[PDB]
């Protein structure tokens, strides 16, 4: 499950159901599915480094989301631990965060994504 949220400096935040570990584990799975192929990661700084390239609209139709309104090239993630659940961060390739209208999107693209079977 995927909800919306802000972080401790009031940025754009997804929340993401499972700890640190369950999530950034499991997180690739999900990215997958919406087009956001993992290329690295380190679980010492919980960051991970992704390619993001749009799909189709029968892509997303597979998928049962809408367009996440996300842009092709790379993207860096950003996971921190909350305990009972996972915060998660999109910075685009330009070096900013997407905004909260782009993570409001990608609630429902990754909530399939993790009901997805994969």
């Amino acid at each position: 499950d995927v909800q919306s949220a802000a972080d401790d400096t009031g940025l754009p935040m997804l929340v993401v159901r499972g700890p640190f570990n369950v999530v950034w584990q499991r997180l690739p799975a999900a990215l997958e599915k919406v087009g956001m192929k993992v290329t690295d990661s380190t679980r010492s700084q919980g960051n991970m480094a992704v390619t993001y390239k749009p799909l189709s609209d029968s892509d997303w139709q597979e998928l049962g989301a809408s367009d996440p309104g996300l842009a092709s090239g790379d993207y860096k993630l950003q996971v921190g631990d909350l305990d009972n659940r996972s915060s998660l961060q999109f910075i685009d390739p330009k070096g900013h965060t997407l905004t909260q209208s782009q993570n409001d999107a990608l609630v429902a693209v990754f909530q399939a994504a993790f009901s997805k079977p994969g």
